[PDB]
């Protein structure tokens, strides 16, 4: 089953994490972790602050490489360098409504590409991505070259967007405390 | 072949079984068992009464866990706890006309989901389902939490309905003796 | 796991079956069936009389081909013609003490041969055999030619004996009521 | 590759074979055998007369079971009983224009069914079929019951037709010497 | 790789845990968890007290079934019921020196058995075991029957001991504070 | 991943190579090699002149068979005779804009055929092809017979074109120095 | 099964074939072909004279490459160039007593080498060999270089001899009419 | 075949390379590269000077990470970070006589360990090693911690030595110009 073959990754982030804010009594990041854990056996968190908080929920924390690369691609590479799986499903800490069929639909729509990401009908979410570790070398070269754009990298690896337009508000991103209030129960 | 990789399961049921009523001289439940056995090598019955009757046809009987959980989800969990296969095709005892391509079409339409169930064009039949044992833990947690709704559980596991609208009256359910007479040869 | 990939077969037999005699309150044949069922998910009985008795324990009964071939090889061929698996573990109905690691040790010692059988340290037991269905054609030709010897056939298929000399009295065969009394609890 | 996993079978037939008539200087049956051999490594002929003629082209001949069953289903069963492969692509001896992508398109369109056959846009060709050996038991039971209809059997096994409407006159069947003249170069 | 296919399990235990005592500044249980994590990607803890302590190291905690079964077999069953993997490597919390090749050597010596455990040259360590989930049903039946002996169960499943006599004091068990002092740096 | 299972091949060619002309400071052939190397681990060059130039970029050079067959099919056969992989993705040296998802889309669209090639919306590019080595024998026979047409061969093997009409000018072929100037940065 | 994964090859030979002489009423070469066919589904003959005789038994004949290379290695290469399988079991036409477990024992003793050959206790039989097609390129280079020694080539490919010293006179080679008389029934 | 699944790596080295000295007219490093290339399809060189020389032979050059880690472990990690394969066979540039069965014997003797290295009968050669990429994370952590010993790392990963004592002088290391003269033809 996909459950035992794809490693889930919460991209908790940067260099308080807004992901710590509670939505309906549960921290945003935990909404993501719990959705991943329902679909996937082994799930880890990429975090570079508050490591103890993430770890305390029972999740292994992976810190960024000491190369000090920028942005979400840095976390993806760090996780591929420190985890042995073939496949990783990454998701940022602030998209709490990710759907229960995230991994399956991304997997089914890979069409043999080494990377796919979500398009929600209105926009791309390139950091909600199913990624094969075979692009580790390409990613390392990209970041070493000083590049940082996520979707450009994923296209250059041969990736494509996968349509989730039928999954109503599943990809809402909670940018701020104010947006969070529009969603509170 | 699918024949040797999916375990068939007749959900015979609850806590006389109407499934014992004869349709064209063969008990309703045996119509289901025979359809499954044409498609699948290893087929078992989940039953908690009349065990000897089901067993006498040459089928292994699996009784519900002693946890005493409610409804069809209880039978599904009990069967996953007592049978070693990866995949199970469950079907209630009162849908005698299930088609010869049930397993194949559900399998082909999984789209990497761990569970799929039949939609006949007019309604869902969530207990006619192809289920991967990877959702055993989720199911146990669900039932332990006191929940019982079948389709809600299957959606929460990442499942989806599969269209059988082209299979004419294959999913008729014989609810009563009277409906049975509308179908007798 | 081997449990879900090898079909167990009780060779109950010929053309009352002594296998119906009780050992410690359980019929000899059921001792074999239960040992197989502990190791293997799907287990069937090759029987040509008392079919209802074997079937009543929850086991599918396979009757001999109508070709009317002689001996245990006839049952093996009939089972391969009527069951879809790749691998079969056959055992006669009168060796009640067969060990819990029968399938694993035969499987592990195959050394890529399509058939292996037990040698108990003193003699061969050619009908206690792990057999790949690829020898179905060879077997059919053999029986069609009028041949019946079991071990000769298994050698001609490229098979070999596997040493069980360390499994103390596990291969005792209960030939008669008198031998049975030497074993009764 | 499919080339090494599916056994090709020319259904040469019955109980002179018109299949011996030359089309453009090559016997009809050899047109079929050559098309199969371009796509498949191992190809055999089911024949019950002129065995030496078929054999002389370098092809193994498989004769019908001695059960004496009727029609093309008899040949299919005989071939599954005498050949070890999992998959068989059968084709009658009088459809000389079968296409170079026959195996691939049937395989790709299986949708997990154990059997598929060609529909040419106007009619079914149920004996041009890709068949998994798992239906051997079902077939044996069917023929033993006295049944003979091909498409009924293939539906009962869970099979379906595959559309070849885009393959222009590839499924012309040469019924007679006169039809053959409409096709001669 | 084995690293991504076997789930590691620390059997932390019963119904303060001595496993919390520090050896060379690291709690005994963490010595086991760290050895497992060097060999295996996904590692969990079976604990029924101090859950927060185990969880805080980044490990998922699995609590015993509510069936309330006795002993280490209870933990094994609970973990198989709540985790989706095929294979589990269990180790008690008080054998801190387990070797770096534990999983590989147990895996390599399985000889197709569904369960193997360590023999250190002087005694069996039946709870240091590599176990296939196919024995889940057998285990459930065993515990339901009121049985508790570990090695008896593992033999009945078809398991065997694997020789680690060459791994010098790797299987020392720290029974008490006093034995711990014989080992402190 | 596809990256490690398909061998990339630059068809550099014939019996100066225009492929040596620089586009935006990089030789045309290197544009192809670099695009292949982003998608595929192991990439080689079929060249029969300037071998040292191609080799100096770190690529293994494969020279044509001494059979002296004509055209691109000759190079394909030579590469299959001298390289051990199952799958090869061939591309001529003068299509510098080949897309990053070339291998994946051809692979995904194989529909079980042993060979597929690109159709760009306006024309076929039969030498931009994903080819299974199983057609090596067919190819050898074809060339031995004196035949040379590429697309005819690929159809006779059971191949088909795959639509790349959505990949804007990715298949521009630089025929001459003048066309090259229409493309220079 | 090995039966469907290894192609058998009778090395009938050179540039009447003594292999045509009858042993116990069956031509020597047919003794080899029949032994191979008992173990392997698909078996072919490498012959460069009397092609019609070999073909008439139902076997496909493969003729040597037109490169005109010398000796048995030439036949091996020709067969790998004209047959799609991964594995080939070659045997010369004059070793009529080859054993029924030839393929299995060579396969089991490969120890991951791409080629193995028989040692009968007194001498090597390098042309009785199980060969992976991955050494096709190496073989082509070897023969192109003008080399011909068989065992030297097989060692250079990483091969080794496999002990058949326990298979009594199974590897007798019938060199002449006189030796043949020492063996006639 | 192993040929297409293990990436060969020449550890050319440090921070003229003695590996450039000619043995029998071929540079020492090329003796290693050629031995690897006979056994493995895809072979690369880890070099940090004279990159152009290594590249000119047709081999891809991989330079060390910019982390600037010390010794051969640094090269191994750099290659795993920049190459997508699962398995790597590393060999230093100065052991020109490495045997033709290096990969097979190391592979066969893995006994499920993620790393194995050569013992020649007198000493370990820890840099002649077959390594699974699953130990990439462990290696990164090891080097980050400031550790450098090779064999200690390989043991900590669960590795073991494999006996090559029967391969006469195959592991001679050419330390100097003087030792080289003891070996010159
Ligand atoms: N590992 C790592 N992750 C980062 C870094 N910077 C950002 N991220 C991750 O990248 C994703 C986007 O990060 P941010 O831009 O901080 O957060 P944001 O407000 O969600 O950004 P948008 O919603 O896309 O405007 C999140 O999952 C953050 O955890 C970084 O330097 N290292
Ligand atoms: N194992 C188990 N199965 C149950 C239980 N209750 C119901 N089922 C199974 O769930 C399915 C629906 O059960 P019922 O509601 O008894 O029967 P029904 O009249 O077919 O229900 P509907 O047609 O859906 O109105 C059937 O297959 C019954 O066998 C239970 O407590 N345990
Ligand atoms: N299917 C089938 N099985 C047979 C037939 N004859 C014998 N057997 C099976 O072959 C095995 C040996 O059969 P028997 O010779 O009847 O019984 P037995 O007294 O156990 O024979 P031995 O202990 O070997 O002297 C048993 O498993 C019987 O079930 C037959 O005609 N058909
Ligand atoms: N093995 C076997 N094959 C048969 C038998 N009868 C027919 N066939 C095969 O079934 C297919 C149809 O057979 P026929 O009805 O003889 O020939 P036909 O004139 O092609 O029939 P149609 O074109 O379908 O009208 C052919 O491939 C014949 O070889 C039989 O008794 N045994
Ligand atoms: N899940 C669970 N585990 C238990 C239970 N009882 C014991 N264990 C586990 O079984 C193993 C042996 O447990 P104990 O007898 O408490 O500890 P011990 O002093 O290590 O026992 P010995 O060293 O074998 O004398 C340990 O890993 C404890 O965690 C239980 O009731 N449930
Ligand atoms: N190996 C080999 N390759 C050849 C041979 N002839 C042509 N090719 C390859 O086939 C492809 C087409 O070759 P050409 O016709 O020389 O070049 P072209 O101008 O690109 O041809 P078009 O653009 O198709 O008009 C290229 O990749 C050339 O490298 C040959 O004799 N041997
Ligand atoms: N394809 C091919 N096979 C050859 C050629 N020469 C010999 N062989 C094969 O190589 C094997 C040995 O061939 P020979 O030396 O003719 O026959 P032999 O008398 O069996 O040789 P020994 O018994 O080894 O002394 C046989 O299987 C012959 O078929 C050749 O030129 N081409
Ligand atoms: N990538 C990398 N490789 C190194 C480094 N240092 C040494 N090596 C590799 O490690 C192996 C041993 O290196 P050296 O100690 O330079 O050479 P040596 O004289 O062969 O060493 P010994 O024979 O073991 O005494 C060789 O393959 C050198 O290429 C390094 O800093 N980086
Ligand atoms: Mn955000
Ligand atoms: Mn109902
Ligand atoms: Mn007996
Ligand atoms: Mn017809
Ligand atoms: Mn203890
Ligand atoms: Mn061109
Ligand atoms: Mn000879
Ligand atoms: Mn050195
Ligand atoms: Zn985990
Ligand atoms: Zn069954
Ligand atoms: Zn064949
Ligand atoms: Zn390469």
């Amino acid at each position: 089953n996909l459950m035992t073959t794809i490693t889930g990754v919460v991209l908790a982030g940067g260099k308080v994490d807004k992901g710590l804010l509670e939505l309906n009594g549960k921290p945003l990041w935990q909404h993501v972790a719990d959705a991943l854990m329902t679909q996937l056996s082994h799930v880890v968190v990429n975090a570079n602050r508050h490591q103890e908080i993430y770890q305390a929920s029972g999740l292994k924390v992976i810190e960024d490489s000491l190369a000090d690369y920028p942005g979400p691609l840095a976390g993806m590479l760090s996780v591929m360098q420190q985890e042995a799986g073939e496949w990783f499903l990454f998701c940022p800490c602030d998209t709490p409504y990710i759907p229960p069929d995230l991994a399956a639909r991304l997997n089914h729509q890979r069409k043999d590409a080494p990377v796919v990401w979500v398009h929600d009908g209105e926009r791309d979410h390139p950091t909600i991505a199913l990624v094969n570790r075979a692009i580790e070398p390409l990613l390392l070269e990209y970041l070493q070259a000083g590049e940082r754009r996520v979707m450009v990298f994923m296209r250059l690896a041969g990736g494509h967007a996968v349509d989730f337009s039928d999954h109503k508000d599943a990809f809402v991103n909670v940018n701020t405390p104010e947006e969070l209030a529009r969603w509170q129960e």
